[PDB]
């Protein structure tokens, strides 16, 4: 086979299964370029900083999950095309993009409101006036209280993408590199019924309604 980081690209472009399983130490590392240690894993890739185990170096975009936060990956730290990007596993939480802008992993607790109020003090966020459109890609779970994702006050466009039914399931998100500041994201879901393929996350056009 390939290298393992090729093996994960090519999954998500062709829209295979490969599982991805993190290292919660992770989460210890700040938003941006992270140099990691993937390994092979049953049915997938583990991510950790094990440098032993057939372990093979990579450099990716990386995106921590910090529980009750948002936690935020700033564009100015992406560059090189085909590096991959992961954020942790959302467990309940969101996911929330701008194309060219930050993205945004939001505890599952933290309420829609709070976080985009926290969100919109960001720079790309001021930037982005009143009337005037983006493309975004949102995710969260499908069944959990609206009161936890519900963007409709203050952006038109088409619904989130959801992960996951009757508030149960897991979601990893990640992308590929595709220029300066530029990258296309992927998706796949873990339920009962077990791991799906990878799949687009589509930016959608939102226009900013406040
Ligand atoms: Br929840």
């Amino acid at each position: 086979p390939n290298s393992l980081e090729a093996q994960i690209r090519q999954a998500m472009k062709t829209g295979s299964t490969l599982t991805i399983e993190f290292d919660q130490a992770l989460n210890q590392k700040s938003p941006g370029t992270l140099n990691v240690f993937l390994h092979p894993a049953n049915g997938g890739v583990r991510i950790d900083l094990d440098s032993g185990n057939q372990g093979e170096p990579a450099k990716i975009l990386w995106l921590p999950w910090k529980q009750g936060e948002l936690q935020t990956l700033q564009p100015g730290s992406i560059s090189t095309v085909d590096m991959l990007f992961f954020t942790y596993y959302l467990s309940g939480c969101k996911v929330f993009a701008g194309d060219g802008g930050p993205v945004w992993h939001i505890d599952a607790p933290v309420e829609a409101n709070q976080f985009w109020r926290r969100m919109s003090s960001d720079e790309w966020m001021e930037d982005w006036e009143v009337g005037t459109d983006r493309q975004v890609a949102y995710l969260h779970r499908a069944g959990q209280s609206d009161s936890l994702w519900n963007l409709s006050a203050y952006l038109e466009g088409a619904a989130p993408s959801t992960y996951g039914r009757d508030n149960l399931g897991q979601a990893v998100v990640g992308g590929i590199v595709t220029g300066r500041q530029q990258m296309s994201l992927y998706q796949y879901a873990t339920t009962s019924s077990g791991s799906s393929a990878w799949s687009p996350l589509t930016y959608t056009l939102q226009q900013r309604k406040q």
